């Protein structure tokens, strides 16, 4: 009966966890994103707590509905995701000032959630949503704690590894907020170069692409790494590349920030809060993007 206290309902696409619909609420007339999650009470409690986790760079969670043994998440509707926008921007690139504005807003969103001890764990361009007024917002915060992150979606589509922090790939049991900083660093590099930084197609391909760029990690740069569940002494030993080669034509400030976002040691990785104070953002602005809706 649920899709009846919506005036109507059409299909935006296929989420990690279920189908995503565009729908209108009949009481309010508001246009929302409705996500079906297919199948647990602990998840219900934790996801309901995210209704309070409100920030202008976090996609608003309007309602959590458990009915007929199905879960529906009701979110703020935004017209476009950063994946589509980057694909639309492929011939020209996103202008640097807009890249800087989006990174700045995304760090404010991360700083807010992290301050409340909530992490994302699965940041990717597809869950960064943009509006006509130059805002960017993080979608699906705190869901990964609730439902985990599967190898495959409900439609068996492969869940992307491209943004996964090395601690996760090496089998670390405990996530820290540093996993989100790693993901956002990967997205920053992709906005600048118009190519994914580490487009792995398996867990080992993902790790070896990271190794070939940043060097094979060792006890020098990452104390304890040789004791991680999935670390092998037999890993090939690649040398580190200069960031000047990895993200041209990013300036010294941006390369400095990106380097701190991609430190192997999660402890050494820059926080969201300290990243907001980085000299890269001294001249930050809020440009209006060119959106075709
Ligand atoms: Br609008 C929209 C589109 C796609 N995925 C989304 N995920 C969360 C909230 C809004 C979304």
């Amino acid at each position: 009966e649920f899709m009846e206290n919506f005036q109507k309902v059409e299909k935006i696409g296929e989420g990690t966890y279920g189908v995503v619909y565009k729908a209108r609420n009949k009481l309010t007339g508001e246009v929302v994103a409705l996500k079906k999650i297919r199948l647990p009470s602990t998840a219900i409690r934790e996801i309901s707590l995210l209704k309070e986790l409100n920030h202008p760079n976090i996609v608003k969670l309007l309602d959590v509905i458990h009915t007929e043994n199905k879960l529906y998440l009701v979110f703020e509707f935004l017209h476009q995701d950063l994946k589509k926008f980057m694909d639309a921007s492929a011939l020209t690139g996103i202008p640097l000032p807009l890249i800087k504005s989006y990174l700045f807003q995304l760090l404010q969103g991360l700083a807010f959630c992290h301050s409340h001890r909530v992490l994302h764990r699965d940041l990717k361009p597809q869950n960064l949503l943009i509006n006509t007024e130059g805002a960017i917002k993080l979608a699906d915060f705190g869901l990964a704690r609730a439902f985990g992150v599967p190898v495959r979606t409900y439609t068996h589509e492969v869940v992307t590894l491209w943004y996964r922090a090395p601690e996760i790939l090496l089998g670390c049991k405990y996530y820290s907020t540093a996993v989100d900083i790693w993901s956002l660093g990967c997205i920053f590099a992709e906005m600048v170069t118009r190519r994914a930084l580490f487009p792995g197609d398996s867990e080992i391909d993902q790790l070896f692409r990271i190794f070939r760029t940043l060097g094979t990690p060792d006890e020098v740069v990452w104390p304890g790494v040789t004791s991680m569940p999935d670390y092998k002494p037999s890993f090939p030993k690649w040398a580190r590349q200069d960031f000047s080669k990895v993200v041209p034509p990013l300036d010294e400030d941006g390369r400095s920030l990106l380097s701190q976002m991609l430190h192997y040691d999660p402890n050494k990785r820059i926080s969201a809060k300290a990243a907001l104070a980085h000299p890269f953002f001294q001249d930050v602005t809020k440009p209006v993007p060119h959106l075709r809706l």
